């Protein structure tokens, strides 16, 4: 057994923008009500309960590069 | 047994923006109401309960590079 | 037994922004209410309960590079 | 010439209620945008422009008695 | 010329309620914008512009009696 | 010329309420924005511009009696 792991990457995940703006985000309020008796959360739970969240997200470039490199024996 | 791990990366996640602005985030309030008896959370739980959260996030470049490199026997 | 781990990175996660500004964040209040009897949290819990949080986040470059390098037997 | 004006009133505008309640008014927000250039008003105008009004009105008795008594020559 | 004006009133506008309550008024916020250039007003105008008004009005008896009595020559 | 003006009133605008309470008024914020160049007002104007007003009004008896008695020549 010989193993060689040698991937090569020269990629561009690039963006170009001339001018970014005039972005208006005017939410109008709202209402949320949640009822329960018991919550029981185990092992890697992610939760929102009862949320009224407003987000403006304006990256001048929002580029994502995501990788997994893996071996197993 | 022999193993070699030499992955190579020369990548660009780069951005260019000429001018960024005139961004207006103006939430209108809101109402949130949550009821329960018992909350019981175990092992790596992430939780929001009853939130009214406002975010303006304007990164002049918001580029993300995420990598996992991993051997395992 | 022989193992060589020698990954190589010459990458750029850079940004350029020509001018950043004219950002307005004007929240409008709100109301939040939460009820319970018992909270019981064990092992690596992250929690918000009852929040009314406003965030302005304007990094002139907000680039993030995240790496995990690992071996295990 | 003799004029006699003599209304007689012995009326009941009465109400009876045994128990009044469990009234829930839960408005869900909203949005309004009014545009105009020139507004000009004269003589006994009542006006409302661009409104998001919420009213709960729970009189334990909500009776009205309204009269005009008038002579003219 | 002889004129007599003798209205007679023995009227009841009376109310009775046994118990008044459990009233919940819970507005969800909201958003209003009004744009204009020139406003000009003369002689007995009543005006409201750009409002987000919340009213709970719970009179234990809310009775009205309104009268105009008039002579004119 | 003979005039007699002599109205008689023995009226009751009275109320009874046995118990008054458990009233909750919980506004959720809001947002208001008014724009203009020139405001100009003459003679008996009542005006409200750009309001976010919250009113709880709980009179244990809230009765009104309004009378106008008038002569003119």
């Amino acid at each position: 057994v010989q193993i060689v792991y040698k991937p090569v990457d020269l990629s561009k995940v690039t963006s170009k923008c001339g001018s970014l703006g005039n972005i208006h985000h005017k939410p109008g309020g709202g209402q949320v009500e949640v009822k329960s008796e018991k919550l029981d959360f185990k092992d890697r739970v992610q939760s929102k309960i009862g949320s009224l969240d407003n987000i403006t997200h304006v990256p001048g470039g929002g580029n994502k590069k995501i990788e997994t490199h893996k071996l197993t024996f």
